[PDB]
């Protein structure tokens, strides 16, 4: 409960203020919980952020298991209210490249999504639905690159125009 | 001449420190030019950023005219440091999305690139090289989304392995069958 309350409020706070602007005082205000309770549950601000990213990964992993990364992207188009949170995620990009400890933690906190993508694509291969003239890992990297592009695009304020059709094309490309 | 100097230092500074981290001191360090030289020129950090965006849009536009957005991306793989500063978009996305003035400036400063992509795709269509079962504007948006993906991956230190083969696949997809 307390943990949940902290996560729901923290997501709002980060989205509203950005990473640096999500001060401890603002996190208190957004959660109704003390700094002592927040850090008791999460240790530090970065771990709190990582918990949120892991929540994202779990949710995305579920959708992937149903209908792939393309369906995650379709959901992005349905959810414009989430763009502010997507922007916060993007702010940690440089740290991801330069801080080995944080990097490893970020990767670990995405592990459920990464595996789900792999399982999905395996299932698709088993069913003979993917093209076989291109290795499955090239197809994998292609889908991940489109996903990163979608996130960037939307977060930076590009319109929705033609994106559903772009997703149709993306799906068509990896199929037989 | 000096101006190419100030943009060159800015580029390296943005690549190294980010947008917020590009302090006057660090910009001086990178340009070795007194804050007065640097900003007399541009007024503020936003405008130095937008000037750089224009300069590199123009370079990309040249490449596009020769061999499309895919060739821009092949070049990014060949030397990721050239456009590494573009990582700053990932830092400032909410400002680019939510400040309509800034956003309009950003779009304007990329106009030469956008027109070159449109001219290149037109030429491809004229020669019957593009698939025609998907509208050309969907193909256009696809290619841009891929480029946005490439900038993100390189910003976060993703391996570039398999990406040349990904570009082959991208190129094959927009072509006729
Ligand atoms: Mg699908
Ligand atoms: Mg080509
Ligand atoms: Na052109």
């Amino acid at each position: 409960n307390s943990r949940q309350e902290i996560l729901e409020g923290a997501r709002r706070c980060f989205a509203e203020h950005g990473y640096e602007g999500a001060t401890v005082r603002r996190l208190e205000e957004a959660t109704g919980k003390s700094r002592g309770a927040i850090f008791h549950h999460f240790g530090d601000k970065e771990n709190l952020f990582l918990a949120l990213a892991r929540e994202d990964a779990a949710r995305m992993a579920e959708v992937v298991s149903e209908n792939g990364l393309v369906e995650v992207m379709r959901g992005m188009l349905e959810d414009p209210e989430r763009y502010d949170w997507m922007s916060v995620r993007l702010e940690i990009s440089k740290q991801l490249r330069t801080d080995p400890v944080f990097r490893a933690k970020w990767i670990d906190h995405q592990s459920v999504l990464d595996e789900a993508v792999r399982v999905r694509l395996s299932r698709n291969v088993d069913k003979g639905q993917m093209r076989t003239d291109v290795p499955i890992e090239v197809l994998h990297t292609f889908l991940e690159t489109v996903l990163d592009g979608f996130i960037s695009r939307l977060a930076t304020g590009a319109s929705t125009e033609g994106l559903s059709e772009v997703l149709d094309l993306v799906e068509g490309t990896v199929r037989k």
